């Protein structure tokens, strides 16, 4: 739908948005009270009233599954499936100028980045933390662009820090900079608070044969309303709040840290390049899209919960058997993985791990999979701990292998970024990985299960 | 009384009368399984489908209801001393009584017994009080005929050695027993190895047709005898391992007289994949362990078998972790000290901060503190349960050990991470304009 | 190139066929020759004397990488890829009768297969074996 606030409008309509008129501050109480509303479950929050402030600061927003998937066109949760079909099967701009979001500009040393109500979220953090840029850069040498959500610590006045991690195409896109224009200064943009549809692009990975406006603006029912930027040659999203433009200076960076992790800890000192913004250009009764993160739940773990329910289909694809798969959010969105299946031969819960741990790189760093037969429900423990102890030897049943890619950051494994893994083969073992006599599991008539859903109302409990 | 305990429940909000005509066959376990699964109240179906004595079940599907049931509400500051430490009373009239039927005229085919599970034999009598001092013993009943249920005891037990020092002591001599259909609710918590609970002596009343001592609390009451040597297949069925039992040739109860009273209400229940009623009632009464768990390892903040393994095929263990190899000597505590958990497979050991009864808590910390290869103890060809079928040989299997702790330097060589808090203070704040904030 | 014939000839052109006129046993024979050939990499060999036989039997038809690449439209065993960028980028019939395939119909009890030089393979094998025949069914 449109533009932020047009989808703003619809929320608030069917009380999925919330108008919080009370003074509340950026450091840290926005925070706590977003984590009470998504630890319970509430709407999305806008703060029409930041203490000591005058703009809008807008959280929560995909908060809860169903946020998102009318975010997308529908209704049902289940059509996020259809968003998965999409991007498995391919195996679009529209400029604008006086477009809304650069009516606005603050140039040169009038900006004052302190002029915004960034969040302060967690303890002892560092400085208050810019949560949800959507980061755009482009590679020197094509002229295919590139989004990314990066945290952004300010540290100065209108200095800003660019923590982007090595892999990221969006870093690649600086190095790449620095080496066919050395000691040249590289042009970044970033776009704060912008519609649904390129905002669920930007937390997405794409082939890169198609750019990141045209898969993102056409799960919109219109194409991707852009412009030029005024500091630079590269574009942001006109539907914007406010766009930052600057440039990092090379060989500059600043000390990052400490901050919680959606891992439940903080992350201690480690440095990064400074975005310096000579222009912060916005709208009027413009807004600031935000966030956090911290031990799960949290807004990216539901948003992890929900991107997960899209790459089903493009782990189905290729993997048939597999019934149903699922990473929790107390496992930190994809530290641990339940994968459900249609066994169809012994030894095949190995051929489903291996496949989980490297098909998709996102899947790559996970520690923890669990494989059941589909009599299981992937998305309950009840299920999988039962699955779990009945139907399995630990000895016999547990893949371990050494030696794999980790996290950097994950402190547990032996060496810096360099751990184990742990298989759990939990399926009904077939003979030949058995010679007992199996149980024959209790299964439930679907017939009774689905008279009493007819009934389930109108015997109110 | 048990129908004083009803109408508590009831006012309480904690137990809901159903008055749609539903299926003691299928339907009812559905209903109430369901239910269970969501902290549902308490079942009472006022009309089965082709029946009229009504049906209670899920009486027990809440730690609550288990609390209630006491005359407390906590559980654990309350069992918990039940075990730090670790006479009846007759009458002259009973409303159990009241109508009596012998005979032809019995017939077990009019009691809305259940039939739990697809596949179940015939239907099942769950929470029968079988009486046998005296032995108090809840057997599983398969009903097999209009007076003939199916009396499943393992030999090992009191009531079943009851009937040995019967064939011994007068051979041919067919032996006693009877049953009681539902008491009040300190006599129903006969469990662990009866219950004083209340504080009051129980109740008791004798059986019009032998010389036993039924609760008076009893519904309905099932008196009669076994004849030697008579023996019917029990099953094949559902049980709590999530899995159906084979064919076993079992005693057969055959009943004489049945004793009711007016406006008798049926008690029953399914045993089923975890959880179910008992599933819930044992993780109660395990409450009764944790102490003495402590007085052996003090490091033990709480010891937790979630009846999602089953109630005892795994342990989660939080301790206040004081050296470097802690979890381990922890972890083989678990599997040696006491006997009942000399079977248990699976065993996380996690710090305190963790809260071992939400999965949400232990699973972040198994993620966020192990490298699985470095951190999991697998010890093999240990004693496992023989009916155990998952063991590659009956009787002999692996054990596992999570070690979940955080790690001490020499465990590791990495900075460890150091948890965030919530700021007590910013707890405060909005410790008051909550309220005052309607989010909904 | 066309139906298997025209694609024959061609190898016979450029050295790639290798025509044997001497009687050769199905059993057993033609396959010592086939592997003495692949083992150190002759062409592909037609036998137009099989021994007590009339029907040619052809093997070792794609026994090098070059038998294949040329058999797919190409000479360089590089657009092999290309075979496979294809597969991975899909991620047309036309029908005959009086075609040369059915020109001689045998059926009933006429079907005698001891009629066709099938090859007996090695040492001790069952009967001879028919190793290359195209199955075709259809799902009901």
């Amino acid at each position: 739908y449109n533009d932020l606030r047009d989808f703003l409008t619809l929320l608030e309509q069917q009380g999925e948005l919330k108008r919080i008129t009370l003074p509340v501050d950026p450091h840290l109480e926005i925070t706590e009270i977003a984590d009470r509303t998504l630890r319970a479950g509430g709407p999305a929050l806008l703060f029409e009233n930041p203490k000591g402030y005058s703009m809008p600061v807008l959280c929560n927003l995909f908060g809860t599954p169903k946020r998102v998937a009318m975010g997308m066109g529908q209704e049902d949760v289940s059509a996020l499936r259809e968003v998965g079909k999409l991007l498995a099967f391919l195996k679009p701009t529209k400029r604008l100028r006086g477009a809304p979001c650069q009516q606005k500009i603050v140039s040169g040393d009038d900006v004052d980045l302190n002029r915004i109500p960034i969040m302060t979220c967690w303890p002892e953090d560092a400085a208050p933390l810019i949560t949800w840029g959507l980061t755009v850069t482009r590679g020197p040498h094509k002229e295919r662009q590139n989004l990314g959500i990066y945290r952004q610590q300010l540290i100065g006045k209108n200095k800003l820090i660019m923590r982007w991690l090595s892999h990221r195409g969006g870093a690649l896109d600086y190095q790449e900079w620095c080496a066919a224009h050395p000691g040249e200064r590289f042009p970044v943009s970033v776009a704060l608070g912008a519609d649904p549809a390129t905002i669920l692009g930007a937390v997405t990975p794409v082939p890169d044969t198609l750019s990141e406006y045209a898969f993102a603006g056409l799960l919109r029912g219109t194409k991707t309303e852009v412009v030029k930027c005024i500091s630079n040659d590269l574009e942001v999203p006109a539907s914007a709040e406010i766009v930052l433009e600057g440039y990092i200076e090379q060989g500059e960076t600043a000390p990052e840290g400490p901050y919680g992790d959606h891992t439940g800890y903080y992350n201690e000192v480690d440095s990064f390049p400074v975005f310096t913004v000579t222009h912060i250009t916005q709208r009027e009764d413009a807004i600031y899209h935000s966030t956090y993160t911290g031990r799960p739940p949290d807004e990216p773990a539901v948003l992890g919960v929900a991107l997960n329910e899209v790459f089903v289909p493009i782990l189905q694809k290729q993997f048939p058997e597999i019934v149903d798969f699922y990473l929790p959010p107390e496992g930190c969105s994809y530290r641990l993985a339940v994968v459900t299946i249609k066994k169809q031969y012994a030894g095949h819960a190995k051929r489903v791990m291996m496949g989980v741990w490297s098909f998709l790189r996102q899947f790559m760093y996970t520690k923890f999979v669990i494989v059941c037969d589909d009599d299981v429900n992937a998305r309950d423990w009840n299920d999988v701990i039962w699955a779990i102890t009945t139907r399995m030897d630990p000895a016999r049943d547990t893949v371990l292998v050494e030696n794999t890619p980790i996290d950097y950051l994950d402190f547990a494994s032996p060496v810096s970024g360099l751990g184990s893994k742990m298989g759990l083969d939990a399926t009904n073992k077939w003979p030949g990985e058995t010679q007992r006599e199996w149980g024959r599991p209790i299964k439930k008539d679907p017939d009774v299960v689905a008279h009493i859903d007819a009934i389930w109302d109108e015997l109110a409990i």
